């Protein structure tokens, strides 16, 4: 006649991490639509002739 | 002879430590009425069989 706190609830229970980091995020797709340009200062300026 | 107050007031004297630890009351008087139990845990559960 063990008291409920020390029962299947807590005393008899094993922790498992099968659900961890299983639901993923949508795959990255920004490369297909955008291109990467590096920078090394506060801003970047672009110019073309015509 | 004929020493100014600063030289007399200056620390020609040695500094001891017999003052410290004089009133150091002996701890651990609670062991007579209490037992020390390590936790290593947020909480502890104590349940005995009858």
């Amino acid at each position: 006649a063990i008291i409920t706190p020390a029962l299947i609830s807590a005393l008899k229970t094993s922790f498992q991490k099968h659900f961890q980091d299983a639901l993923a995020t949508a795959p990255s797709t920004y490369l297909q639509v955008a291109t990467v340009i590096p920078s090394t200062t506060a801003s970047n300026t672009y110019g073309w002739l015509g």
